[PDB]
């Protein structure tokens, strides 16, 4: 009795964990610029995910070893009584890699820890990764980075969400934060608790795509449009309806 | 007045063109196997897209020059009186590339022809690419290929749809056709004219992911699961409601 309107079962005791890895500064010998504004992104994401019932765990400027430890820890704890898992990266990236403070890490080995094989308690539950990462460039200025992180899929019941697609540019206001994360957080506030999550991400695609880039204080930043995307491997409608205490 | 339920305007005179590039056989010196069953994929897609009002144009085993000519032709004709554009590749692929009969072509240069810049008549209209392409290995049998084609995004208002994700395997029955395209076509038949198209593709993710791979006639084909994905850069809900004559 196959159902075209099947929703992920979101009636477990807890919503689940939202990891946020937040990277502002980098080891000198990496020659990567400060990401002034990333704290606004971390704080905005933390508030909006908290209001949808996530236990939000933030980590600032972890070295590779510490990041792998924290994310492995979370992968081997039980999610049996959880709706889903969210993991956010705010850093620089290149290709299949995100930057820790120290060094780059393959995204596939981070997403791999939550695959059915390796994390039984999350099988058939949504695993959502959100990635604001681009190429390290060099009061409220708008900085623009070229897209650099591949828009990779991840496995059954993963949703990979990307600030920017190949050939487009990602924008970060040094006080207000990343265009992508501002618009994501605005949509989570207005609609997080009602709209299907891919419907919401589609709103975010519209909001960010519509941001005008013809009249810029920096001339070289003109016509550098931003288009985000998501790569869905979801098998059901995903909603974050308020949980009944 | 920003609207969370905005639909793409799908009330133009014609639905639009669906290109289908169908590749069964390859130049000897490419050492690529026949794709026995791809004709079932072509015929199934042709029927289901026709019933949703597409002018379906099929091309069998085009050399690179011919394919570039046909797709450039379609890109420079006017889509002003059209709802959208669909383009399907049934071939082998590797990374950035789809195989013509002759040689490989960068997917970015095919999707590039329909970007706002280069095709004014499709600006703000959905551009949907469906790609059944994997790595060619050196009565109704099930053949299994490793995933090989990158799940690339494409630009504002593109939807890129992929038979299989990194690390998974794509299946083709030599009479019935590709698992992905069978399940896509079944869902188009039941739900094409009612469901939002990304909702439908999510059904296809469930159907294909749920196909069992533990009891196979070939032992070496066991545990080779298939998970499709889509990379959405859509900005609105997309529906293929019946057109009013
Ligand atoms: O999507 C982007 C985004 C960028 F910023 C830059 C480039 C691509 C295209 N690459 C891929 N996309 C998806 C899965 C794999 C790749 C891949 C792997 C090895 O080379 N490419």
């Amino acid at each position: 009795m196959f159902d075209p309107a099947e929703k992920y079962k979101m009636d477990h005791r807890r919503r689940g964990i939202a990891l946020i890895f937040n990277h502002e500064r980098f080891f000198w010998h990496l020659t990567l610029p400060e990401r002034r504004g990333t704290c606004a992104d971390r704080d905005n994401l933390t508030r909006r995910f908290s209001d949808l019932g996530f236990e939000v765990k933030c980590f600032n400027d972890l070295k590779a070893e510490e990041l792998l430890l924290k994310i492995h820890e979370v992968s081997t704890v039980s999610h049996a009584d959880a709706d889903c898992f969210v993991c956010v990266f705010l850093s620089h990236g290149e290709g299949n890699h995100i930057y820790a403070y120290d060094a780059k890490i393959e995204i596939q080995t981070l997403t791999g820890l939550f695959k059915g094989d390796k994390c039984h308690s999350l099988v058939g539950k949504p695993k959502i990764f959100i990635i604001q990462a681009a190429r390290g460039n060099q009061t409220n200025i708008t900085e623009v980075d070229a897209a650099s992180v591949y828009t990779l899929p991840a496995g059954a019941d993963f949703l990979m969400c990307y600030s920017v697609a190949e050939g487009y540019y990602s924008h970060r206001e040094t006080v207000n934060g990343s265009w992508y994360i501002q618009d994501l957080c605005e949509m989570l506030g207005k609609y997080g608790s009602s709209l299907e999550f891919t419907e919401l991400l589609t709103l975010v695609n519209r909001k960010v795509s519509q941001r005008r880039v013809d009249f810029c204080k920096d001339p070289s930043a003109i016509g550098k449009k931003q288009v985000p995307c998501f790569a869905s491997m979801l098998t059901k409608k995903l909603h974050f309806f308020p949980k009944s205490n």
